[PDB]
């Protein structure tokens, strides 16, 4: 299992949908695929 180990509350959570489960903002619990973007922000596209 991965971790991202820290995120200052400064950086909004990011909100997407897909698979129908929720609608919004990133819910805890919720079904995530391999590229979606976790955080509102800029993504490093290294990453990417």
């Amino acid at each position: 299992e991965v971790v991202y180990d820290k995120i200052s509350k400064r950086q909004r959570l990011r909100v997407f949908k897909h698979e129908d489960g929720s609608e919004r903002v990133l819910s805890d619990g919720d079904h995530v695929e391999v590229g979606q973007q976790l955080m509102e922000g800029s993504a490093d596209p290294h990453e990417v």
